[PDB]
């Protein structure tokens, strides 16, 4: 019921209290600095809207941003998400391949989150939408394999990061990854800006809702979250990548009966436009044995050496 911030910090499992993580006010943005434009995203208690900051970082640019906040509907649990959400992007730092922080606002109002804007927007409505651009012709440029093997690597590259400062995202999916001018992929999470409640990739599962098509087993049967648990998401964005945007087991219903294959080691089959080398990776990713998944470092190395 009550929304949990999504990313993780181990220290030890033992993970980090993100309410204990110091606040640097050095991150500190004026609000009127802001002129809001269209809503990028929004969910039943958050959102992310376009906006344009003026003097914003160390050169005083005046650029176009992504701000996430609440709406009046959120509870002392929203507030509390948003604010731990802040302090863990400060202490992981920057990365080209992950959503980066630009700022926050937590002085004389709500508090407001100022992220990097991504201008093509969400990795899965990108690969969508470009599919249908190039059937068009039959009944921008076209993508090319090189294209998808880029994406790929650049979202392991942003992983590999993350693994690095021991964090664990929870919610990897092309729905989450951001596309940047020229076409960079960055790895980041809507979150509190996105509509789980009516999304139908998240299923219920007890008293949440959860993006089972996703997960390790180890999470669906024991709530268990590692950088391994990530790497098998991974290998399920990976699919979604070399299928253009399908969603995970085509058809299938989740029930008792997908919980038993997923567990006894049922695969999807290989995606149309995967090179038998990258259906191999998936298939890695989706080693029932946690330890015995390729690290985030190793997927890295290897697809950036596929992309020539
Ligand atoms: F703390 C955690 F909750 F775990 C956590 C850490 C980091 C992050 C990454 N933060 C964010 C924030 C907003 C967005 C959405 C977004 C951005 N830039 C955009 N540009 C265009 C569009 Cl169309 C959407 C976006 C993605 N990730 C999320 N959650």
């Amino acid at each position: 019921p009550k929304y949990q911030v999504r990313w993780k910090i181990i220290e030890s499992y033992t993970f980090i209290d993100p309410t204990q993580l110091p606040y640097n006010e050095k991150w500190e943005f004026p609000r009127n600095n802001l002129q809001f434009g269209k809503t990028l995203g929004a969910g039943a208690f958050g959102k992310v809207v376009e906006a344009t900051a003026f003097g914003l970082g160390k050169e005083d640019a005046v650029l176009k941003v992504a701000v996430k906040m609440l709406k009046s509907t959120a509870h002392a649990d929203e507030k509390e998400a948003l604010m731990s959400e802040l302090k863990i992007m400060s202490h992981l730092g920057q990365h080209e391949n992950i959503v980066n922080l630009l700022g926050a606002c937590t002085h004389g109002g709500p508090v407001l989150v100022i992220t990097e804007y991504c201008t093509y927007g969400d990795l899965l409505n990108f690969l969508r939408r470009k599919a249908e651009a190039m059937l068009g012709p039959s009944l921008g440029r076209p993508l090319e394999l090189r294209d998808l093997l880029h994406f790929s690597s650049q979202v392991a590259q942003g992983m590999a990061f993350l693994a690095s400062k021991n964090c664990i995202h929870r919610d990897v999916a092309a729905r989450n990854v951001l596309l940047t001018n020229g076409h960079v992929a960055k790895i980041g999470d809507f979150g509190l800006a996105r509509d789980i409640m009516n999304d139908s990739n998240y299923i219920v599962k007890g008293n949440a809702r959860l993006p089972v098509k996703w997960m390790a087993p180890e999470s669906i049967f024991d709530s268990v979250y590692t950088v391994q648990s990530d790497v098998w998401s991974y290998g399920i964005l990976l699919w979604e990548i070399f299928s253009l945007g399908l969603n995970p087991y085509p058809g299938i219903l989740v029930n008792s009966k997908f919980y038993k294959l997923v567990k006894d080691g049922y695969q999807m089959a290989q995606p149309a436009f995967a090179p038998k080398n990258i259906y191999s990776i998936m298939q890695a990713c989706w080693a029932l044995e946690p330890t015995h998944r390729p690290t985030f470092q190793q997927i890295t190395s290897f697809l950036q050496e596929q992309a020539q």
